């Protein structure tokens, strides 16, 4: 029986190492995950030296394995800075 608690253990794994296969110097840790059909969006956060970028790497259901549809990344801009010297 394809338990749907190992589904997200499988998943949120497939997730990290993709993060990981982008990116070998970062530590990826598991943010947030959503059960929508057979496609979970699952975001991360990418850990680096000054940068944390989220991702969601959006993988679904073909058959009994889980491939990944995309890795998306947070999409950055210009800011306001808070502290001015």
């Amino acid at each position: 029986m394809p338990s749907e608690e190992e589904e997200k253990r499988q998943v949120k794994q497939v997730a990290k190492e993709k993060l990981l296969e982008q990116s070998p110097n970062s530590k990826v840790q598991v943010r947030r995950v959503q059960k929508q059909g057979n496609t979970i969006r699952v975001e991360l956060e990418l850990r680096t030296n000054g940068k944390k970028e989220n991702y969601t790497v959006e993988v679904e259901r073909q058959g009994n394995t889980w491939t990944v549809k995309r890795i998306t990344r947070t999409v950055g801009s210009l800011e306001h800075h808070h502290h001015h010297h």
